[PDB]
């Protein structure tokens, strides 16, 4: 509804900043709603929903299995680490990593999962031959939240990841328990409360992934529905502002609000 767009754009003057948005239909594809849908914008840690999408992918080939132990030293913990600082003795699972990934944002947990598929560059390609030629990672955690102004590096657009996520949820790409597994890991993310979260009535269903990074970056996207079924995938993205972390939240959970409103 044109009521959401005048909510981004209000977005854009509180926190002095691009702000990308895009509400897509989950069933038939249409976009519904976007707001600078083809300006890049830096993924932060929103990438690791396409990371483990791409190793459940390996999973389904028979190249990979979710209770494979992954063993690592503290030379591998990188900044914010929660469960894998913890795991250090035992290691973790596969299944285990991409957990922590999602629902935590578990950058050490990340980068171990990069490396077992290839690094960034084969995740680029796995995006490619999936339909999407303009996502890009390029680095690892935590250098890909620099978020340095003009860099296409570790960047998407806005109307990319909403229909590369579309494809991974919906598509024919994943099997039917890998498509459930990324969903269910989403739905238990556990750091994005301010969000839109706040925002979503009593009784709607919501799987979701936030991002943060350097230079006022911040972003989200997700599945989300009223009776415990999602319908749509809305995906926001800002970068630049000088606004706090309280501020910036504040922002995106009102377009959440407004999405909810004129659904
Ligand atoms: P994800 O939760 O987006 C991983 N993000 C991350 O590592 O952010 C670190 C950061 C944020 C802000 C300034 C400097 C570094």
């Amino acid at each position: 509804h044109p009521e959401t767009l005048v909510k981004v754009k209000d977005a854009e003057d509180q926190l002095g900043a691009r702000v990308g948005y895009i509400e897509l239909d989950l069933n038939s594809g249409k976009i519904l709603e976007s707001f600078r849908p083809e300006e890049r914008f830096p993924m932060m840690s929103t990438f690791k929903v396409l990371l483990c999408g791409a190793v459940l992918s390996r999973i389904d080939a028979g190249q990979e299995q979710l209770g494979r132990r992954i063993h690592y030293s503290q030379n591998d913990l990188v900044e914010y680490s929660p469960v894998t600082e913890k795991h250090l003795t035992d290691g973790m699972t596969v299944r285990e990593l991409c957990s922590a990934a999602i629902t935590m944002s578990d950058n050490t947990a990340a980068n171990l999962l990069l490396t077992t598929i290839g690094g960034p560059k084969e995740l680029t390609a796995f995006l490619h031959n999936m339909g999407d030629h303009v996502t890009r990672l390029d680095r690892w955690e935590p250098e890909l939240n620099e978020a340095i102004p003009n860099d296409e590096r570790d960047t998407t657009m806005p109307v990319a990841m909403a229909t590369t996520l579309r494809k991974l949820l919906t598509g024919e790409l994943l099997t039917l328990a890998s498509r459930q597994q990324l969903i269910d890991w989403m739905e238990a993310d556990k750091v994005a409360g301010p969000l839109l979260r706040s925002a979503l009535p009593a009784g709607w269903f919501i799987a979701d992934k936030s991002g943060a990074g350097e230079r006022g970056s911040r972003g989200i996207i997700a599945a989300l529905g009223p009776d415990g079924k999602p319908s749509r995938i809305v995906v926001i993205y800002t970068t630049g502002s000088q606004a706090t972390m309280d501020e910036r939240n504040r922002q995106i959970a009102e377009i959440g609000a407004s999405l909810i409103k004129h659904w």
